[PDB]
């Protein structure tokens, strides 16, 4: 049996999700290689080590495993300073690399896949390559990120050119790549998608929740970032007389995404927001489906979203979603069937988007149902699994 080596730096998959380095690569990541495990690959998920309290080897299911190697200092960096933590990692991989010399080796990230550029000049393998953000589209907000990353794009560029395979999540990931970064390369439009076993609906969600069932709720799920764009929800909500909005998402004080831009919670006493803006916290990703089926609808508002994964979360449990046109979420998101699309930084277009599936509510009910169709039609992981699988499958019959 054949095995695998994922690369994933700062997106460790024995990790919860919901806060800063944590989320839709954790996610992907994890149930990748667990999937592949069960396919007959014997997968190593190749991640950063944070803590010295952290066990060193993760077994989540059987031949799959998650391997904290020890890059830099024992403590956490966000990612932006994670560079020079690079060359250590790649000595790490080494050993491991001399043990089970893995013909097949997936990088997901910029920083991963700047390790896995520097593995393609020693060793003979399959490198494929998730960017699960471009930096060119990252650095064109009128908002924050324009203070750029030229190391970052030079290395976005230099995998595109030289990976035997880049994964497109989304044609807005390829039509990005081919306007902005290169046309050379070879790219395999597989879209990222949701465990329909996890995500469904609950039906009974609210009784659990405890919440008013004649009352209108606003659903956030996601991170804290200026990314993200709760800024404008929140602006957006002073222009709806009823209804909360729970702002659902993990955060540490002591560090950036958190509350040094968890600073909406001024804006909700800004805009006397107070009484209805709930700040939920982190939940677990296992139970995030009662808080999908007990909303009328999920925002998400950001400025950029690489397929934006609580979408199709939010989809598949059938609710309907408003969310930026940006990136992957007009992808994913059908304007008027499964739910609508604004422009990102106006909360009046937001608002108004909000008061037409609050005033028909049977409206929402199907284009919620629409979600889940376009969901287990397109975007069900048990059918994804098997395309990874088979690609991995031809690519591994590069051989003699
Ligand atoms: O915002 P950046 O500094 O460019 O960091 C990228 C940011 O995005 C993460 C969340 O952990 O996930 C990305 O990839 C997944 C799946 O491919 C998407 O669902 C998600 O939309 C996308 O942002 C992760 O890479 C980083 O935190
Ligand atoms: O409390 C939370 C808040 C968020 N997430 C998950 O974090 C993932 C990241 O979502 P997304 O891809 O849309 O944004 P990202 O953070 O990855 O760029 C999603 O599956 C969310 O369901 C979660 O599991 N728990």
């Amino acid at each position: 049996r054949q095995p695998i080596a994922l690369i994933s730096v700062h997106g460790d998959p024995a990790a919860d999700v919901g806060h800063e380095s944590a989320g839709g690569q954790n996610i992907y990541v994890r149930q990748l290689g667990e999937a592949l495990a069960a396919a007959g690959w014997h997968v190593d998920m190749f991640t950063r080590k944070t803590d010295p309290n952290d066990p060193d080897v993760i077994e989540h299911s059987p031949h799959c495993r998650t391997i904290r190697l020890q890059a830099g200092p024992l403590t956490y960096i966000p990612r932006e300073k994670l560079f020079e933590t690079l060359p250590k990692f790649v000595e790490a991989f080494k050993a491991y690399h001399a043990k089970y010399g893995y013909p097949l080796i997936h990088t997901n990230y910029w920083l991963s896949g700047w390790v896995g550029w520097q593995l393609r000049q020693q060793f003979n393998f399959q490198w494929l390559h998730t960017y699960h953000s471009l930096g060119v589209v990252k650095y064109q907000v009128a908002s924050e990120q324009a203070q750029r990353d030229e190391t970052r794009l030079m290395v976005e560029k230099a995998i595109l050119e030289n990976a035997d395979c880049v994964i497109v999540t989304s044609p807005q990931e390829e039509a990005y790549l081919r306007r902005w970064v290169s046309k050379a390369g070879q790219t395999r439009l597989i879209p990222c998608g949701t465990n329909l076993k996890l995500f469904y609906p609950v039906a009974d969600a609210r009784a659990q929740l405890n919440l008013p069932a004649d009352e209108p709720i606003v659903l956030y799920v996601g991170r804290f970032d200026r990314r993200k764009g709760i800024e404008t929800l929140v602006a957006a909500m002073a222009q709806i007389p009823q209804g909360q909005l729970l702002l659902v998402g993990g955060s540490d004080p002591q560090r950036s995404d958190g509350a040094e831009r968890r600073r909406i919670e001024g804006l909700v006493q800004e805009y006397n927001l107070g009484d209805r803006v709930t700040f939920v916290g982190q939940i677990d990703h296992e139970y995030l489906a009662v808080y999908y089926s007990a909303a009328n609808v999920c925002v998400v508002p950001s400025y950029y979203e690489p397929f934006g994964l609580v979408a199709i979360e939010a989809m598949a449990c059938g609710t309907p979603v408003i969310a930026s046109a940006v990136g992957g979420l007009q992808f994913t998101v059908i304007p008027e069937e499964t739910g609508l699309l604004v422009p990102p930084q106006d909360a009046n277009a937001l608002a108004n988007a909000i008061q037409r599936i609050l005033a028909d509510p049977a409206w929402a009910r199907t284009l919620g149902k629409n979600g889940r169709e376009r969901v287990q039609a397109l975007f069900n992981w048990e059918a994804i699994a098997l395309q990874m699988g088979q690609l991995y499958r031809q690519l591994f019959a590069a051989s003699l």
